[PDB]
Order: structure tokens, then C-alpha cells, then sequence
């Protein structure tokens, strides 16, 4: 057996997050330090607002994915980590979840060096004292307190964070425009000077920036609200109106903030709107310094957590489900986090984000095909606990739905500029036909998914 009660699916009773929080979680999510080096560089190959659309239609393909690969959470209240289990082995998922669990890891060390960055700052200018070392290992401590409360915690943090996190918004972009003379409409076509890079991939870098987080949202999602007793045209507007929840939360927060790193590439020459405002300001009082920073913080804070702790968390505690918990493997996962160092990688994020999409393309589509064609969302939750059962395939390991994953890889590299989309689309494609297959050695289905509503 490989349940503990920390990787045991969410009990009906004890749901949190409906449509409105979810958005309210979403929306603070999206609001954070990266996306304005993004945004800001695209001002190379496009103009200001194409680089907005290159973020609603990146934003939306997003929400797209969203409402299929947050289904069987939503009603099953599984894990990721768990959830992988189906078309991969009970311990072949371990592939591409190890795969997966590094990229959320990694992601963990840079916003917690950034939040560092920030406290130091804040420190600084305060006391000079300017170590950051102590402040990273700091920060990634308070991370780790605040996420024992798991989504108790995000869920309170975040709905208060979003109206500050998009009030101190709205007047960055204020004192931008004010203390440049500049209009709205002015600085949104004064970019893409250099082109080169297809709008194609353009959307597709921001696609890439969310798609970790958008493959396992399991692990957010199986905390919404679900009626059991509704029907396959209830349960598609329950689907509709989480996806639609999360479209109002990450569309117009990245859209305000993607526009910001933008602006201040453009007007200054750098994404740091730090630098931006300063300099266009000619300086700045401490205080009003400060504020900007305590921001930072407070947009990391609304980031870092939900997006990048809570799946590898769950990913240890459900794998050595006796030798973690979640509060364990939190502690674990920041750690570990901590050490990969990501804050020296060599590059830009771009093309990281196009890598990224291209890596889990197909994995969000080999998901999303077992799930939605292969089975017709008819599970077993037994099974999916137990060392032996339909989900064991060959001695623990699905090797033809590996096999899958590297064909539609390879298929994915044939189309450089739209790579995830066709690497999806393949492995969604051909994990029909070799589930078809397996099926003739395998059973798809059990007895005991009758036992299904016993868990909830
Ligand atoms: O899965 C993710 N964890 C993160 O921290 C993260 C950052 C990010 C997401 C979208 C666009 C951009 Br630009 C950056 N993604
Ligand atoms: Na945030």
C-alpha cells in the first residue's frame, strides 16, 4: 500500500477553493518578478503591444490546457504525483514526474533568490548590511512555515495580496507614464526594433513559462469545490467555470505586469522597473524605496509557494509515503531547492520558457488522453494506492507509454517555432493507439472502482 494521509485523495467535506478564490489565488500568481524580464526582452523582437497579446493569447492556450488537465483533480481530489501513475507505471511515472519535479524545484531557488534580493535590499537600506546568503536561506525558511498551512495559508495570503499587489500596479505604471510625459498609448508601440523571432514563439514563450505549473495543478486543484451529485453537463460547467476562474486571474495580472517589464525596456533601456522608475523619477526617498521591495516580496510570496514547493512536496510524500509527510517534504524539497543554485544559470528565460514547453508538451498530452479518451474519465482510486493492480503494467513500469513520450518528442523537434503544440498533440494522438494495445495484456478497467466514493 502506498497511502498515508498526507497522498490520500480530498475528502468532499474538505474542499476549500471555489471559483472566486481560485482567480484570487491565480491572479497574485501571475504577478511576479519574472515575467517582466520576459516581457521586457520581447520588446527586441516586437513592439509593446503585440508583446500584450503574445501574453493573453499565451495566457489563454494556458486556460485551454487548464480545464482538461485539472479535471480528474477537481473531482477526484488526487495528486499530481499520483495521478501520473495511470498511463505511465506506478513507478515509470517517476520519469517524467522526476523530469517535472526538478523544473518546479528549480524555479523554487530563483524566486526565493529574488525575494533574498529583495529583503536585502530592504536591509540595506536600512542597517548596509548586505549579506544575502543568510536572507536566501531565511527566506527559503519563512516559505516553508508559511506552506505547513498549505493552501489554508496561499489561499488567505493571496486574496489580500491581489488588490495591494494590483494597486501598487496601477501606480508604477502612473508614476511611469506621469514622470516620463508619456501616454498609454504612446509607449505601447514604441518597441521591436530588431525582429526576428516569429509571433508564433513569442506566444509560445509565455506557454512555456506556466506549463509546469499548468501539467501538475493537481496539487492546487484538487482542493476545489466539487459537487459529487451533478451530471457530465454540470460537471463541464463546474470545469468551465474553474477555467474560467483562472482566465480572469492570470490574464489580466500578467497582461498589467507584462506591460510593465515591457515599458521599462522601453523607456530605459532595463525590465527592472527599480531602475526604470528611478532614473525617469531622478530618484526616489528611501521609504518610497523600500515599498517597492517590501512588493517584490509580497509578489514572490504570492508565487513561489503554490507554484513551485507544494508538487515536489507531494511528489516525496506519496512516493515514500512512510518516510515523508507533506510538511516533511516541504521541508525536503526547499532544501534540496536551495542547492540546485539555479541563480547561475547561463541564459535568458526565453529560451529556457521555449524549452520548458517543449519538454512537457507531450506529457500534459499522454495525461489528458488516458484520462479523457483512453478511459473515458472511469477510474480506480484502489489501484492507484496498491504496488499491484491495473496501473502496475510491466513489473511497475508502463515502458509503451515511455516509448510514446520519446516518438512524440521527436515529432515535437520537427516544428522548432510551434514544438509544444505538435508534441502534445502527438503524444495525445498516439497514446490511442499503444493504450489500444496495452489494453490486450492490461485491463483499462477494475472492480474495485467501485470503492471510488469510499475514499471521498
Ligand atoms: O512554473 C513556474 N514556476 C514559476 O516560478 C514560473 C515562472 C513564470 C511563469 C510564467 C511566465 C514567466 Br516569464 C515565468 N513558472
Ligand atoms: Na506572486
Amino acid at each position: 500500500s502506498l497511502l498515508n494521509p498526507s497522498n490520500a485523495p480530498t475528502r468532499y467535506a474538505e474542499r476549500s477553493v471555489g471559483p472566486f478564490s481560485l482567480a484570487a489565488i491565480w491572479f497574485a500568481m501571475a504577478i511576479q518578478v519574472a515575467i517582466f524580464i520576459a516581457a521586457g526582452q520581447m520588446t527586441s523582437s516586437f513592439q509593446v503591444w503585440q508583446v500584450i497579446v503574445a501574453i493573453a493569447a499565451g495566457c489563454t492556450i494556458a486556460v485551454i490546457l487548464l480545464f482538461f488537465t485539472q479535471s480528474a483533480a477537481i473531482r477526484w481530489g488526487i495528486n499530481f504525483t499520483v495521478a501520473a501513475r495511470m498511463p505511465f507505471g506506478i513507478r515509470g511515472s517517476l520519469i517524467p514526474i522526476t523530469l517535472k519535479a526538478l523544473l518546479s524545484l528549480f524555479w523554487f531557488g530563483f524566486q526565493t533568490w529574488l525575494g533574498a534580493l529583495a529583503l536585502d535590499e530592504i536591509t540595506r537600506l536600512l542597517t548596509g548590511f548586505t549579506n544575502l546568503p543568510l536572507w536566501i536561506v531565511i527566506f527559503g525558511a519563512i516559505q516553508v512555515v508559511t506552506t505547513f498551512y498549505g493552501i489554508t495559508f496561499i489561499r488567505w495570503m493571496n486574496v489580500f495580496a491581489s488588490p495591494v499587489l494590483l494597486a501598487m500596479g496601477v501606480y508604477m505604471v502612473y508614476l511611469m507614464l506621469d514622470g516620463a510625459d508619456v501616454s498609454l498609448g504612446e509607449v505601447m508601440s514604441m518597441g521591436g526594433e530588431n525582429p526576428g523571432m516569429p509571433f508564433s514563439t513569442a506566444i509560445m514563450i509565455f506557454v512555456g513559462g506556466w506549463i509546469a505549473v499548468v501539467v501538475s495543478i493537481h496539487d492546487i486543484v484538487k482542493e476545489c469545490k466539487v459537487d459529487p451529485n451533478a451530471s457530465r453537463e454540470g460537471q463541464t460547467k463546474a470545469d468551465a467555470r474553474y477555467a474560467t476562474a483562472q482566465w480572469l486571474g492570470m490574464v489580466p495580472a500578467s497582461i498589467i505586469f507584462g506591460f510593465i517589464g515591457a515599458a521599462s525596456m522601453v523607456l530605459v533601456g532595463e525590465w527592472n522597473p527599480v531602475i526604470a522608475i528611478t532614473e525617469v523619477v531622478g530618484g526616489v526617498s528611501i521609504p518610497m524605496a523600500i515599498l517597492f521591495q517590501v512588493f517584490v516580496l509580497l509578489a514572490t510570496w504570492s508565487t513561489n509557494p503554490a507554484a513551485n514547493l507544494l508538487s515536489p512536496a507531494y511528489t516525496l510524500c506519496s512516493t515514500f509515503p512512510r518516510v515523508f509527510t507533506f510538511k516533511t517534504g516541504v521541508i525536503v524539497s526547499a532544501v534540496v531547492g536551495l542547492l540546485m543554485m539555479p541563480w547561475q544559470f547561463a541564459g535568458v528565460l526565453n529560451t529556457f520558457l521555449n524549452l520548458l514547453a517543449s519538454a512537457l508538451g507531450p506529457l500534459a498530452g499522454i495525461m489528458i488522453s488516458d484520462y479523457f479518451l483512453v478511459r473515458r474519465r472511469r477510474i480506480s482510486l484502489h489501484d492507484l494506492y496498491r504496488t499491484k493492480g491495473i496501473y502496475t503494467y510491466w513489473r511497475g513500469v508502463n515502458w509503451v507509454a515511455l516509448a510514446v513520450y520519446a516518438v512524440a518528442l521527436a515529432v515535437s523537434f520537427l516544428t522548432p517555432d510551434l514544438m509544444f503544440v505538435t508534441g502534445l498533440i502527438a503524444a495525445l494522438l498516439l497514446h490511442i493507439p499503444a493504450m489500444r494495445w496495452v489494453a490486450k495484456t492490461f485491463p483499462l478497467f477494475s472492480e474495485a472502482e467501485s470503492r471510488n466514493e469510499d475514499y471521498l
